[PDB]
């Protein structure tokens, strides 16, 4: 096996997920087999206990864990579905040595954090390495291994030390290092030394770069990257730069381009894997269609608006996966996304006499926007503005889509305005009882689970999208599902549920009949959304804001003929 | 409250816990309440995972909870009863911070290693510094915390970033460290440097030294001390020197002799202190009395010989708490202890044939030796030869003690020789079933239980040496007990149970009738030994092998008038 | 005697300068005497052999020692004359111990770099220290050390060990330092760590900062101020910070209103300086007419456009000292300066072909100016350009000055259009003998010599800027003098040399007799310019080009009344 490192620099937030990801997109170019593990210097175990506020978004898995947002991330540059266990933390690793140790596993021993805890560090890597995260089902040929935190931090120390004993028990010539650092720029000069400074921090821990990384706020002037290889172990063409470009999705190519993988395919020894025709073909058009979707961003002659509506909008990072999904469809459509950010509670008749002013820039975006979008969001508080933007998508023939808590409200809202019932409520409204929209069922439902067409629906615009196929595998996150006494009375009304589950019993999709698109789903598809296989409902929702949705699913807008 | 640190080196093993405990046992010459903490680096929740083979012998509390082995030395030193939660470990702080974050009481925050982990560090050692483990129930005046491994660590990092933050949550003025180091003397000459590289260490992660203490191979030249001093911020009076010294007991008065106490009143500011005249005078009588068991080591004429026999005695440390206690009672009996180490499977019969060298030394030593001991082993391999250790003091009348294992090899060694019973063994040879001297009693037996001197033996010289009081408390570690079937045919023989349990039940104590001094304990006495209070049944088993059992139970040997 | 230390950064050119005058500015402020002395890493003795083109402009003492040119900014903050020893440098203190090493001064021991070396360095700061730089000849009450380069680098690692060994020579409450420290502002968070890092490399060398302050992009936040103060051992009063502010003379007040200085009078117990009343009077009136300096900008309603016509105007730093002599004036006129830079070399008529383009924008820059400057330049490169810029002031009535090689073009200019005689050039084009317009005078001319007035020129624009005083001193730099022979013919034709030296042999200073303005000197009064007292040849430019020069000299702009 082989391995990539990615880690360093003065600062957290420094860059190091685009140059992880994006150096594990370009060894695939190579057709290599490729998995990601992200190493977390925090104590969670899990994103399970961290509310959406401090750390953003749970993302989740086909394994259905709640883990690191980060490692969505590795699960669109790359085309891979990871697991619980590629997230390495903190909290994660002491916990497992500690339960080694009160079972008795030491054989009596005192046990140490070195050499024990870096043993089981090095033991975790190898054996997640193993596991094949890829299109077909043998192991992984290289890794790329991200460090979070910063070297020097005492709460890194740990995997700083596993690392370097891991070496050894990988050879040199599988093992390498990338480490991002900075350059600022004051008075109009770049400065090397923060990165001199780090490098000997690097070196001290015993891991040596094979290349640097620099976040700079401009090109590096040919004597700064002389004055950075003059002090550490590179040549002066292994100081690579993620300078400022049109998009994140160009990086891979600003990386092949800096000759970072000429490189690699030499500092690894990569001829010594043993691919096969079919490996290689793969590999250089994996290449080819992120030339056409990176083509398709700078040849975009035309913008979509979207009206994301939701809890908190503010916290960005919050609906990291939901724009990346957005973002993914949009270089399909050829059209350039301008996502406006709408606090749901600020459309409220309430918010008109309390914070008049944000309550108009609420509904001038919502008014503005060729699509609606609510994302599925945390808690009660938005619902009551989020009822009103699903009615304006309703009545007025507005794209929509609604994700979780979206199909909810679109549930709720057809019911409040077509059915009247103007006091139905989400279940979490408890005591009103016989006006609850919908029903607990824990089983929370979580992880990959099929969805199923409802098999007359050949009308359906988003069961057209998924290719006729008769099943769909999705993320969930749930604790309530519509209640199935009233279904019917949706369905005769033609809030048709497009697609159930397994049973029958659970309602996973709506399409509201005679609308030019109208969606929801209960399950989170922007968990599944990859940069060159874009999440069909997002698809369909970017699309009918286009007002390009027929040609879209004729296939006007697929990568190669 | 105030506070001491010990910590430091450019090696683990230089001298901390004398140097500790020792100081505390100094705040105590001041009339002061004191306490002391251990902080542990390893990994392991509790010594009761760990063999006695590495790590050595899993001293007991009060509490009964497994601890680490060095908490002893400050339960001697200072006279105090600790607890489970003054031995911080790394297994330890990491599961409590883990066990708070999956029941989510860091309210859906991220949880790091800083601020989260080196704030529990800190509110840990507050919380412990509160428990009142004095003669009087007031919370402690001075805590003397001990950082194990060294400064620079990556399994110490946590806790000197803790340590540091408390510098400023407690004051200064109310926190003051010691940091011990190391001069290596090469080529005949004293150097500093390592000290330098350490101290540079040391003010790197922010904590400063008060004093620096010297493991020195000699007394300290007056230029090492001002070359120390030169690059360091303490005076060339703080530069204190722990060097060969007539034994371990005079530590404290080194201490106070170089002045060191003389500083850490102003330091601390030690008149800020509100003590009564009665713990003023009890701080000047400890110190007499300290003066006296010291005197008593300098003006001792004469050897006492006793052989330790049991399992793996090469593993010196494994025994360490028998040791110590018989220290102590040395230096009332104004005579030097002489442990010859046995191993017990050297005396056997089929030892002869095989490793007959050995054997010999074996057998000179229980023949030579003035009392005989079996010290509560590990396991059933030495039984065959402890035994015959047994009987040869049963028989001849030499002193003997037998703690835990020593008990039930008393009890073999009786049935086995003056009830005939030959086939007699230990409840571990199970499938003997008729001939098992012992039963099981899991209730493990653990911690400070009591026992009760059986009404009529007055005759006894056990019961005389508790000062005639009708009960003691002692600290256990036994799954197995003499059968209750059996003791009054040993009662009746004359191998009289002096001492029981609350139900009457269990076999506490055991002395055979008419002999100079042959006891063993159920319990580990060892675990309650102190050095102005020895431990009453090592007491007796030294000053029988001085011949002067008699008037040292009528106090021709207590420290003051 | 009292001591700042200003050091520090993870980044050489973070800020120091502005916050060590600015803060001995502030300690002027208190009344008392004060000092600067700055610490360079480099290794040249002096900046006499550096050619102005990198470590840019050798400014000159009173001593007439080349120093480094950042000396200047101390003695416009202040208003002290310093001298060569107030430069320490590398190359400097290398070469007095190695001397000593040579005379024998060590005795025959071995010399180290500790300790003979870093006392050497000491010994230097507290000799210097002494030395009455002041507006009456009494030793200073506080010395503000600048440390140059960063805290860890192998260039600045002696004067760090001078520094903490003086921390000791010097006492505690005698002794402070001001640690300078960069907030990086990345995706729009301040990152604290580079400061975290600088200041774990501080103390590791032992030096603990009284304050930090930071280079940040922004206004630090609440969060960061706290975020740095628990990680350093400062309160989150002293986290200063020197912001973005309307110009570099706000400083001081910046740092006043930040308490910086309220801190300082504790922490240096400022109070046993026992100050008489005048110089507590001229304190309070020094910072009265800071204010009014700094009120003066911010009230300035118009601007004055000054061309400064020279050699390389690129390289900025090279011209320093005629810059900050113009801001000084231009505060007095109460008017915003706007230097037009020109290469002196794009004003010549081959330009026009060579580099047409470049030539309009030199050419438009003097057509709009409201004076001309000519700064003294080095070299004969610019020559043939600054001639026709003389010629356009001369001609048209503009404000013009010449410095040094100014008034050698001054001369060479009505030479060469008011006296015919178009061959006539500097003695630098040395081959033509008889139309060489200067003579050697090698006696290098440099340091304060004195000048004085020709006792007719009653008439004279600058000799009354000067107050009607019989003479003035200035500092010198040069090898060439316009030669005695010509001087009555200039004389008589208008061009009067209203100064002349001790001899009257040497062209000091002239004057056009009937123009608005135009002067030249041969010394360089931009080297004895003062933010309170300007520099009268600068001040009379200034005051030209705004049309107020005679109010000026009638006193309706001097700063109390
Ligand atoms: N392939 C990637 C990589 C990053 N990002 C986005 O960029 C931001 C985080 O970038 P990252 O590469 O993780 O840098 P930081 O986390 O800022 O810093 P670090 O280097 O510490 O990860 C997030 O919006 C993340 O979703 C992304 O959309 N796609
Ligand atoms: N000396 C330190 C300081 C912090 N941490 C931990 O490592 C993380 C790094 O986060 P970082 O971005 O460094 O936070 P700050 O320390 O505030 O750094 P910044 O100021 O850039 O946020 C911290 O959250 C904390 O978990 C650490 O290990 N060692
Ligand atoms: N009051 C004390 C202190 C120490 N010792 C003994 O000395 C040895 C350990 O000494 P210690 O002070 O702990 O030093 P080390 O552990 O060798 O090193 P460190 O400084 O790391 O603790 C053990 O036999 C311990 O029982 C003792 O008998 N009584
Ligand atoms: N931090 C230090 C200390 C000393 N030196 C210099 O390097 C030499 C090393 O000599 P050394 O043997 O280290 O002398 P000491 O510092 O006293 O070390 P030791 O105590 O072993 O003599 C010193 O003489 C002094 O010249 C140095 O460069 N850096
Ligand atoms: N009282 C001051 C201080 C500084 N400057 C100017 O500011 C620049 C240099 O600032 P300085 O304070 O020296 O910072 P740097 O040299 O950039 O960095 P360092 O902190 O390393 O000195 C130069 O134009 C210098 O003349 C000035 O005009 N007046
Ligand atoms: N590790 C180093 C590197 C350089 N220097 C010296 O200290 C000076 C500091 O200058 P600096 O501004 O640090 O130059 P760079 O090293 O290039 O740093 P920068 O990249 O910020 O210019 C250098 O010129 C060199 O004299 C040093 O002492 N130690």
């Amino acid at each position: 096996m082989k391995y990539v490192v990615v880690s360093g620099g003065v600062i957290s937030g420094i860059g190091k997920g685009v140059l992880a990801s994006s150096t594990g997109m370009l060894m695939k170019t190579l057709g290599l087999k490729v998995t990601s593990i992200k190493i977390d210097p925090y104590m969670n175990i899990d994103a399970g206990t961290m509310s959406p506020l401090e750390h953003g978004e749970c993302f989740v898995l086909d394994d259905g864990g709640e883990t690191d947002l980060d490692l969505g991330n590795y699960e669109r540059y790359l085309g891979v579905t990871l697991t619980k266990d590629h997230n390495i933390t903190t909290g994660k690793i002491y916990s497992h040595v500690i339960a080694k140790e009160r079972k008795g596993d030491y054989l009596g021993k005192t046990v140490q954090i070195v050499p024990h805890l870096t043993n089981a560090i090095q033991d975790w890597i190898e054996r997640v390495a193993k596991i094949p995260v890829d299109d077909t089902g043998m192991e992984p040929d290289v890794c790329i291994i991200e460090l979070g935190g910063t070297v020097g931090d005492i709460e890194s120390a740990p995997f700083v030390e596993a690392l370097r004993q891991f070496q050894f028990k990988v050879g040199k010539e599988n093992f390498a290092l990338i480490h991002v650092s900075l350059v600022p720029v004051i008075h109009g000069e770049q400065k090397t030394k923060p990165t001199q400074a780090a490098i000997k921090g690097l070196r001290s821990l015993g891991l040596v770069p094979d290349m640097i990384a620099c976040r700079c706020s401009e090109t590096l002037d040919k004597p700064t990257i002389d004055k950075i290889a003059m002090f550490c172990h590179v040549g002066p063409e292994q100081v690579v730069n993620v300078h400022d470009v049109n998009s994140t999705y160009h990086v891979p190519l600003l990386l092949l381009e800096q000759k970072m993988i000429d490189y690699l395919h030499a500092r690894l020894k990569l001829d010594e894997i043993s691919l096969t025709e079919e490996e290689k073909q793969r590999g250089l058009e994996l290449l080819s269609k992120w030339k056409a979707t990176t083509g398709n961003f700078d040849e975009s002659m035309e913008t979509v608006k979207i009206a994301l509506v939701g809890k908190y909008t503010n916290l960005k990072d919050s609906y990291l996966s939901v724009i990346k999904a957005l973002e993914h469809s949009s270089m399909k459509c050829r059209r350039k996304l301008d996502i406006k950010w709408v606090e749901a509670t600020d459309l409220e008749p309430e918010a008109q006499e309390s914070n008049k002013t944000k309550f108009h820039e609420a509904w001038n975006m919502v008014s503005t926007a060729d699509g609606i979008l609510i994302p599925g969001g945390f808690g009660v508080r938005g619902t009551e503005g989020m009822v009103l933007a699903a009615r304006w998508a309703r009545e007025n023939h507005i794209p929509f889509l609604g994700v979780c808590l979206g199909l909810q409200i679109a549930t709720i809202e057809f019911t409040r305005s077509v059915l009247g019932r103007k006091d139905s409520h989400s279940a979490e409204f408890y005591p009103d009882i016989d006006e609850k929209n919908h029903v607990v069922v824990f089983m929370m439902r979580l992880g990959l689970r099929p969805t199923f067409f409802q098999n007359e629906t050949e009308w359906s615009q988003i069961k057209k999208l998924y290719g006729d196929v008769s099943e769909v595998h999705e993320r969930h996150r749930h604790r309530y599902e519509i209640n199935p006494k009233m279904v019917d009375e949706l369905e005769n009304n033609g809030l048709i549920f497009v697609g159930k589950d397994d049973t029958g019993k659970r309602c996973e999709i709506l399409e509201l009949k005679n609308h030019p698109y109208y969606i929801a789903t209960q399950y989170h598809p922007e968990y599944t959304s990859k940069v060159l296989d874009p999440s069909k409902p997002f698809l369909g929702l970017v699309a009918a804001s286009a007002g390009i949705l027929q040609d879209v699913i004729e296939g006007k807008y697929d990568l190669e003929a």
